RNA sequence: GGGGGACCACCAGGUUGCCUAAGGAGGGGUGAACCGGCCCAGGUCGGAAACGGAGCAGGUCAAAACUCCCGUGCUGAUCAGUAGUUUAGCGAGACCCCGUCUC
């Protein structure tokens, strides 16, 4: 969220001038190339987006009469478009049926953590997954992924030391072919800070299940030194995709980005924390714009916080659409305001049929104080938080019925 | 957490009356608004945890209080007029005819 407002301060640097000429374009691409560079992204590429901008629009050539400043943007965003994703969305849905998915990372990128949290939205989307923990060599992350996967009901076939990963995928899917599943992913080990190792067991792996797809995942630490490991990642298996992880602990992201694009590869999946809810798919292009530009009743209340919190995880789109302002983007690093909406919910789940069906619910409690007092027994919160719940309502409901 | 006393309200259920014009050891419901208990999700408090406390929704009633019905005794009142019994006459009159007389 860092060169977002680099770009959108480069943007205000064309905005609020009356010279326009080449210089200004000349000033404002050495404060887009240096938010690049402070990003990561290698200065031969972004000087060869330089001047292919410069070869595609110049000033020396008189388009005359034109708007200036938006076909500059769109040709900006249409190079950064054209290096960071290869164009339309990758295709993430359920590619059919049994959809066995193999998952290969480095040690270090949270294996656990993606392989444990990308079952949740094939879930929530109704789709069947399940989990091969091939992770022979960590003993500690078997019980990690156990303790972390025993939260979401999913059934898991494999055994400790068997020293065989090819066989424990193979009857782990010849065992998830029972009762009909739709999605088999496989997460496979680790080994010597893998230098050129592990590939030939996947390539084992690969010749005794052939498998649907393969997705492997990278961290944003590394930076611009994905380039040698993406070559193998690459070469060695074509039809392959690639899972960006660890975002907001590092300001590295955008590098390990243009590594890709560079090593020519569409992205699938993105990882932004350690959270469970911080994984997303692709918008390519909408990523790119999000990161550059920017009779009603306590029942009715509770159940449109039930569908807004069902819109819930959703963050990365619902926060960054045009016409929301500036002053926002941390809120106290974006976890209380989520957290207290579920207490306000139990608030509201200490009432009764006639306080939630009435018509004015602060006029009810306003001419019974004791329903207010008999929210404090069953929710436990204050009788001061309760009453500035129901402020709150009031002003709430006086803008709906003025809205 | 382990134990010794003292007091209040009630229930089951066995004997009962210095008790009634009658006083069931009946059934049901709310148990609300903080004022009965139990199980207590989520949450909260204490704790490093195990766990335990106050306990909300929700469910529950042999045992806080309230209320309804049946039975009960007094008590007005309604219904069918059911029940088993209680003109005529007289005296005068015009003209004509018949005789007499005179000129």
């Amino acid at each position: 969220a860092d060169l977002g407002r680099k770009i959108t301060s480069a943007l205000r640097s064309l905005s609020n001038a009356t010279i326009i000429n080449e210089e200004v374009l000349n000033a404002m691409l050495k404060e887009v190339c240096t938010a690049l560079l402070e990003a990561d992204v290698n200065i031969k590429l972004v000087k060869q987006l330089r001047e292919n901008v410069k070869s595609a629009i110049d000033l020396e050539e008189m388009a005359s009469g034109l708007n200036k400043r938006k076909m500059i943007q769109h040709a900006v965003f249409k190079e950064l478009v054209k290096l960071v994703d290869p164009g339309v969305k990758a295709w993430t849905p359920t590619k059919g049926k049994q959809n066995v998915i193999m998952f290969v990372g480095l040690q270090g990128s949270g294996k656990t953590t993606t392989c444990s949290k990308l079952a949740y939205y094939y879930q929530r989307k109704g789709w069947k997954t399940c989990l091969i923990c091939a992770d022979t060599f960590r003993a500690g992350a078997f019980d990690q992924l156990k303790q972390n996967a025993t939260k979401a009901r999913i059934p898991f076939y494999g055994s400790y030391t068997e020293m065989d990963p090819v066989i424990i995928a193979s009857e782990g899917v010849e065992k998830f072919k029972n009762e009909n599943f739709e999605i088999i992913i496989v997460d496979t080990s680790g080994r010597h800070k893998q230098e050129d190792s592990l590939f030939e067991e996947m390539l084992q792996v690969a010749n005794a299940i052939q498998p649907d797809n393969i997705v492997y995942v990278m961290d944003a630490s590394i930076g611009q030194a994905c380039e040698a490991q993406a070559k193998a990642f690459k070469d060695k298996v074509d039809v392959a995709s690639v899972i960006v992880t660890k975002l907001d602990g590092h300001a590295k992201g955008g590098g390990a980005l243009s590594a890709v694009a560079a090593t020519k590869s569409p992205i699938i999946f993105i990882g932004t924390g350690e959270h469970i809810d911080d994984f997303e798919p692709f918008k390519t292009q909408p990523f790119i714009s999000k990161l550059l530009g920017m009779q009603f009743t306590l029942r009715d209340m509770y159940e449109q916080f039930q569908n807004i919190m069902k819109m819930g995880p959703f963050s990365q789109i619902l926060g960054m659409i045009p016409g929301f302002g500036t002053d926002f983007m941390s809120k106290g690093n974006e976890q209380e305001s989520m957290a207290r909406l579920k207490k306000l919910m139990t608030i509201m789940d200490s009432m009764n049929d006639q306080e939630l069906d009435s018509t004015d619910g602060a006029k009810v409690f306003s001419k019974q104080p004791g329903r207010i007092q008999r929210v404090a027994r069953g929710s436990g919160v204050s009788t001061r938080d309760v009453q500035e719940l129901l402020t709150q309502y009031t002003k709430f409901a006086q803008m709906v019925k003025k809205m």
